[PDB]
C-alpha cells in the first residue's frame, strides 16, 4: 500500500503550517500513528505522536523527549472506523497543534517542545494513506 | 441576486487559522472575491482581497488601506474553471496568508495591516458558495 510514509521538513515547520492526511483504515487495522519527528535517527524525539488505536479504541497524543515519552493525552471518543477513508488535518499554531477529523475540531495539543526542532513527518502503522500535503 | 455572503471571525484569527470555502464556478461567471475586513462598516479596510478573475483570466491579491487600494499581486494562472467546483483553503501565518486551491499552494501575501484587525470573511461576485469553515 502506502508503506511507512517519510516527509523531510529541512526548514521545519512555522505557526500557519497545515498537514492534510487521507487514508483508508483497512479491515483489520489495530492502530497506526503520525509522528512530527526532530531528526533521522531511530528513537529520535517528537514533537508530536498522534495515535489512533482501533484495537483498544482511543486516540492517544503525546511526546517524547530525550528518549522518554512524556504523559500521554487522549482525545474524545474514536473518530476512525475500520473499513472507512478518513481526512486529518493536523494546523500548528502559536500555542500547539489542533487535530481535526472528518470536518470537527478533535483536540488540541499544546507544545511540548519547540516547533522549530520539527524535521521530518513520518505515517505507519495499520493505515493505507491516500496522500499526505503539507502546506 | 449577489448578497455577499458574510461570517464573522469571533476570537478573530492568529497563525493557525485557516478558512475553507468551498463552491462552484457558475457557467457564465465572470469574476468572484474573498475579503478579509477589519469592520462591519461598507468601506472597511480590506486585510486581504483575493479576486479570481475568470473573463482577464487571473487572478488578483490586494488589500484596502483606509479607502484606497494598494499593490496588486496576481498569481500563476487560473486555478478556477467555469462550471466546475473548487475547494480554496487561506492559511493564516507569521508572515502572509497562504492561498491554496485544490491540493496545491497558489500564492503567499504578506500581512499588510495587522492579523489583529481581521474581524470578518465575505465572499461574494459570480460564485455558488457551498460553505465556509474555519478552524
Ligand atoms: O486591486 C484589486 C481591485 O482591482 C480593480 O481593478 C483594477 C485592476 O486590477 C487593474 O488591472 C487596473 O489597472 O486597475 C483597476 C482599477 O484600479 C477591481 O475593479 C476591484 O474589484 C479589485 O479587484
Amino acid at each position: 500500500s502506502n508503506v511507512p510514509h517519510k516527509s523531510s521538513l529541512p526548514e521545519g515547520i512555522r505557526p500557519g503550517t497545515v498537514l492534510r492526511i487521507r487514508g483508508l483504515v483497512p479491515p483489520n487495522a489495530s492502530r497506526f500513528h503520525v509522528n512530527l519527528l526532530c531528526g533521522e535517527e531511530q528513537g529520535s524525539d517528537a514533537a508530536l505522536h498522534f495515535n489512533p488505536r482501533l484495537d483498544t479504541s482511543e486516540v492517544v497524543f503525546n511526546s517524547k523527549e530525550q528518549g522518554s515519552w512524556g504523559r500521554e493525552e487522549r482525545g474524545p471518543g474514536v473518530p476512525f472506523q475500520r473499513g472507512q477513508p478518513f481526512e486529518v488535518l493536523i494546523i500548528a499554531s502559536d500555542d500547539g497543534f489542533k487535530a481535526v477529523v472528518g470536518d470537527a475540531q478533535y483536540h488540541h495539543f499544546r507544545h511540548r517542545l519547540p516547533l522549530a526542532r520539527v524535521r521530518l513527518v513520518e505515517v505507519g502503522g495499520d493505515v493505507q494513506l491516500d496522500s499526505v500535503r503539507i502546506f
